[PDB]
């Protein structure tokens, strides 16, 4: 389940007088080499059949999230896109 950047969360713990479910957080562990985390470029990634490029902070390691508020849950309400760095063995 799930795939690199897309992740589909609801969101409809709670209530007011509507749908409570703005904004999808897109949680997905993005696989990493060491170069690629030590230059900090970018990193093509398939969310939900979409190829977009990705762009990932200069000296990430292991366990950091790559928090992007707007870039995660797609469609009519723009979510939080969570990246966990998960560094490849080299």
């Amino acid at each position: 389940m799930l795939p690199l950047l897309f992740t589909p969360v609801t969101k409809g713990s709670g209530g007011s007088g509507g749908s409570g479910g703005s904004g999808r957080d897109l949680r997905a562990e993005l696989p990493l080499t060491l170069e690629e985390a030590f230059h900090g470029g970018e990193r093509v990634v398939e969310v939900a059949g979409r190829r977009v490029s990705v762009r990932i902070p200069p000296g990430v390691r292991e366990g950091s999230v790559i928090r992007v508020p707007g870039m995660g849950g797609q469609g009519n309400p723009p979510g939080d896109l969570l990246l966990v760095v998960r560094l490849l063995p080299h």
